[PDB]
């Protein structure tokens, strides 16, 4: 059981963003929701840091707060809400790739971790670091 997991949630849009923090809830693909609802019991926590598709830049990260709900929404669709679940917002501020052009993911071919996937998950050791380097932030 790993305790702390990490992934990066890939954002089409700031506006979508925007949401995420205003309203504290995020959605994703079928294939990342697997992955997450098991980590989500897995691990203590699962941190998502966010990035807008080409953007330069990660816009904050947050914490899974709960789990992504189906079966009802199973033969329904996307509809009502389907998929949203709840994250809690750590850290808001935009973060330039640059600053983490030292960070490689092992679990990603030791490329650069501004370089994921959606739903890609860090290994936890550069995860850790992906998430310290907000302290220099204000």
């Amino acid at each position: 059981n790993m305790p702390v997991r990490y992934f990066i949630m890939k954002s089409s849009n700031l506006r979508n963003l925007e949401i995420s923090q205003q309203k504290g809830i995020w959605s994703t693909t079928p294939s990342n929701e697997r992955k997450l609802n098991r980590a989500f019991w897995e691990s203590s926590i699962v941190y998502l840091v966010f990035s807008v598709q080409g953007s330069g830049h990660f816009q904050g990260f947050s914490r899974m707060s709960s789990e992504i709900g189906r079966e009802k929404s199973q033969d329904w669709g996307s509809a009502g809400l389907g998929g949203v679940f709840k994250v809690e917002w750590i850290r808001k501020e935009s973060l330039p790739f640059q600053f983490a052009h030292h960070l490689l993911n092992p679990w990603n071919d030791n490329k650069k971790v501004q370089i994921s996937r959606d739903g890609q998950e860090l290994e936890p050791l550069v995860g850790e670091q992906l998430l310290q380097l907000w302290e220099r932030l204000p």
